[PDB]
């Protein structure tokens, strides 16, 4: 049988326009919304992602976690000339779908997909992928990995003063440890975004946590 992620890709391949990221995004959103797997992702998640990317204009973005590639396409289409996205995902099936989604959208030249465990790959980023510090980190899909990945990024010296972390699907009482960490820490300045669409209950919540370094301003 076919996986949900493979079915999302097949729908894009059959219905979207190659080389048109907006078309790809709309197709994913339309299909997942119809199936009731995810409701109006463009409005609830994508608009917030776009606003953050446009505010900080990051040259180097690291995405931790991927499923069908929606988030990677969303970010990559807004990267400035010369900017790049590194996307790390442990599940080889999800990584493969994400690559194919970026290919279809025509964005593969701006993105490098790294299939492996974050604990193994994060310490190799500086030497293997020419990374000094990251401008933005997008934490996606796997809520329980947000905190240990953040701590490992710090240990590896990959965050600088002003590095923006944006974490998806942070909705109280979920991600209690990650929120407790960034909110409680004097090294992170935090903003929470809650998208309601037209409804009374949160559809998606995201946390922006800006690293300040270890010292006084
Ligand atoms: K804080």
């Amino acid at each position: 049988g076919d996986t949900k992620e493979q079915r999302i890709l097949r729908y894009v391949q059959q219905n979207a326009k190659p080389g048109d990221p907006q078309s790809v995004l709309e197709a994913i959103d339309t299909y997942c919304t119809q199936k009731e797997w995810a409701m109006n992702v463009g409005d609830a998640k994508g608009q917030i992602m776009d606003a953050v990317i446009r505010e900080y204009s990051p040259s180097l973005v690291l995405e931790l976690g991927a499923y069908c590639g929606y988030s990677a396409v969303r970010m990559a289409r807004l990267l400035q000339p010369g900017a790049r996205l590194l996307t790390m995902e442990m599940n080889p099936d999800y990584a493969a779908i994400t690559q194919q989604m970026l290919n279809f959208a025509g964005l593969q030249d701006k993105v490098t997909i790294l299939n492996g465990a974050s604990q193994d790959l994060i310490p190799q980023l500086k030497k293997k992928y020419d990374v000094d510090t990251l401008d933005m980190v997008f934490l996606d899909h796997w809520k329980d990995r947000y905190l240990p990945d953040t701590l490992l990024l710090e240990k590896c010296g990959l965050l600088r003063k002003g590095t923006v972390l944006l974490a998806d699907n942070v909705i109280v009482p979920g991600t209690p440890d990650f929120l407790a960490y960034v909110r409680g820490s004097s090294s992170f300045e935090c903003t929470h975004y809650s998208s309601y669409l037209e409804y009374m209950k949160v559809v998606d919540g995201l946390e922006k946590a800006i690293y300040q370094g270890p010292s006084s301003p």
